[PDB]
């Protein structure tokens, strides 16, 4: 077959139900992320290839990177919170990976203030019941799938993508191969 369990995504043993349609995690701390963000953009290349039905969510771990590693997720939130994400994230790795200036909770809230979150606003969400909500949801969804590595992507709970087995030598192609890839599980 020309998409085959095992090769470009597997299966797992033990399905998660009421997970999300499309589900990406990632840490600021993970080189790979790095790439897939700003280099690729594999997030909105597949969002391109889904219809207007599918959903997209997208995670950050705590498993990288020590205390910074779980600030981020709690920044992740805020980010989520206030819908920000657009303008946060490549700020954010690049202070991690690329300027390495981001070293404490203060330097993530810097990134914030810089991309235009007022000072009180990004304090009242960083400190919020909602916010801890959102903290406990990305937790509870890495541990439903025993998470180990990132980046990951997971559609409808059932199928992992695997992009070890694709052509890198084009960029554009390995992308394209992924988005379809993502469209067809996402269509079984
Ligand atoms: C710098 N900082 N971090 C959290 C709260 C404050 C002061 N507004």
């Amino acid at each position: 077959a020309q998409y085959e369990d095992g090769k470009q995504y597997t299966t797992l043993e033990k399905p998660v139900a009421g997970a999300p349609q499309v589900l990406e995690f990632f840490s600021f701390f993970c080189p790979h992320c790095y790439q897939f963000e700003e280099v690729l953009h594999i997030s909105d290349n597949v969002k391109k290839k889904l219809p207007e039905g599918v959903k997209m969510t997208k995670y950050h771990v705590n498993f990288m990177g020590g205390d910074l590693g779980k600030d981020l997720t709690q920044a992740w939130a805020v980010a989520m919170a206030l819908g920000v994400e657009d303008k946060v994230t490549v700020p954010l790795f690049e202070g991690v990976q690329k300027t390495q200036t981001i070293r404490s909770a203060s330097d993530i809230r810097d990134v914030f203030i810089n991309a235009g979150i007022k000072g009180e606003e990004y304090d009242a969400a960083w400190n919020s019941f909602v916010v801890k909500s959102l903290v406990a949801q990305q937790e509870k969804a890495a541990a439903d799938v025993q998470l180990r590595g990132v980046p990951a992507m997971f559609v409808n709970g059932k199928y992992q993508l695997n992009p070890q087995g694709m052509d890198t030598s084009n960029m554009d192609v390995f992308v394209q191969q992924y988005a379809d890839t993502v469209k067809y599980l996402s269509e079984k």
